[PDB]
DNA sequence: ATCAATATCCACCTGCAGATTCTACCAAAAGTGTATTTGGAAACTGCTCCATCAAAAGGCATGTTCAGCTGAACCAGCTGAACATGCCTTTTGATGGCAGTTTCCAAATACACTTTTGGTAGAATCTGCAGGTGGATATTGAT
């Protein structure tokens, strides 16, 4: 395979403690340095198992170790590495209580929010005692899908399965509801730099960037972007400036800051949509200008590489192509969901019923 | 090699809680009941040729009876291939979003009933003939 890094490494440092080269080519050297110990995670470190299928996936923000996940039947599992203190459960209806959106709590660590397939956008502790709802369809076969959480604002934010968005505070205030796509709202997220515009992707082909301060005229949007197919996921990066996509069919779609409109790159890449399996996202490593998802061959996607695994893929956000692959057998199934860290040594992956982590392996001889 | 105790097996019967689904109120709306009246379809009546009932009888083609005799049914048996049957593998099948069809609803369109004319395509009617139709004779293909 390719992954062939070169450079003057240390010297470009010495070269910043001179002020000669400038901090972006910094950041790509050890951008570069970073994919290459990340050539050795190949040794899978950790698997883990439960009840029915996984669905949503969420990183413990100041801790590495810990992450939080949710299932197709509502059940949750708090799980931290080094501790062997047997992790935390917690079970649900097991049916069609489906959570599908989970994010942990800013300010309450031992609390966390979820959105189910129950009708209940909830705040609960991982200890089983609901907190606050904060929602709810009030009528059942219509529940919600997507959700999202902002600390700076202070605000929350869920989408639902016919097109219509809700946005509450974090002690209700409900000033919303009004109606924004036709279909299913598949994935949604705020700006962590700015806290007053918002994305949301849905099933109706189209991704919309709302104003969520200055629009209230149902669709007096700011800007709408389309797409050939449906979309999975619109995530945000950490620095705010490039809003990552990706659709159902076959691509990826970055977008600037720079006229929305148009893109800048487009990443194709199978990540074929199919209806028993968890919808695929999309995501971007917090601190440098990667891109991370899970492959899911196709016989009629144009294969740019002849050969065609299952496998963790790894490109380059400001370029278009590929800098890494990840696979390990014993591990054949497919990685709906990824997401590395917040710290940025570790990975965890979401497989169909199998949680999985990928972190260095060292300790050669104990003393 | 039998019927007659027992090991084991499995249909039946029971008990109990859960799942399926029979049973049972209220709203929506196609669908069902009265009602008079018309003109096309049943029923009535004659008749009368055309089709059938009857039936007589006179050979004779055809049906009935007996002989006799070899090909067909059936049976003891019965090798060995063909296939049930368990017991373990292996393995494939049951459950657990969306696009692509299918379904309404208004409008716009196709085209098929309607009704008379009239000549004409086609059936009733008969008139000549040749392709059967029957008998008589010569070769042969099965015996």
């Amino acid at each position: 395979q390719i992954l062939p890094p070169c450079r003057s490494i240390v010297r470009t440092l010495h070269q910043h403690k001179l002020g000669r080269a400038s901090w972006p080519s910094v950041q790509q050297g050890l951008q570069q340095s970073f994919l290459h110990t990340l050539d050795s995670y190949r040794i899978l470190q950790k698997a883990a198992p439960f009840d029915r299928r996984a669905t949503s996936l969420a990183w413990h923000p100041t801790h590495p170790s810990t992450v939080a996940v949710g299932s197709k039947g509502g059940d949750i599992m708090l799980w931290n590495f080094g501790i062997k203190d047997k992790p935390t459960f917690i079970k649900g209806i097991g049916a069609g209580g489906s959570i599908t959106g989970l994010k942990f709590n800013p300010l309450n660590t031992n609390q966390f929010y979820a959105s189910s397939m129950e009708g209940t956008t909830r705040l609960q502790d991982f200890k089983g005692n609901i907190l606050r709802v904060f929602a709810s369809s009030d009528t059942i076969n219509i529940w919600f899908c997507s959700l999202d959480v902002s600390a700076s604002s202070r605000m929350v934010v869920t989408g639902d399965n016919v097109g219509n968005v809700i946005l509450l505070n974090m002690d209700g205030k409900e000033l919303w509801n009004l109606r924004m796509h036709k279909k299913k709202v598949t994935h949604v997220a705020l700006n962590p730099c700015c806290d007053w515009f918002l994305a949301t992707a849905s099933v109706d082909q189209t991704v919309k960037i709302w104003d969520l301060r200055q629009v209230r005229g149902k669709a007096s949007f700011l800007y709408s972007l389309p797409h050939r197919h449906p979309v999975n996921a619109a995530c945000f990066s950490p620095d705010g400036a490039r809003l990552l996509t990706t659709d159902q069919k076959s691509e990826i779609r970055v977008y600037s800051a720079s006229q929305w409109d148009c893109p800048l790159g487009l990443i194709p890449h199978p990540h074929r949509h199919f209806q028993h399996l968890t919808p695929i996202k999309a995501a971007w490593h917090p601190r440098y200008n990667l891109i991370v998802v899970g492959r899911y061959p196709d016989p009629n996607f144009k294969s740019c590489t002849p050969y065609e695994l299952r496998t963790i893929d790894v490109f380059d956000g400001n370029s278009g192509k590929m800098m890494c692959q990840l696979y390990d057998p014993e591990s054949s199934g497919i990685s709906s969901l990824n997401e590395f860290n917040p710290m940025g040594d570790t990975l965890a992956s979401a497989m169909g019923y199998h949680i999985l982590i990928w972190s260095q392996e060292e300790a050669r001889t104990r003393k």
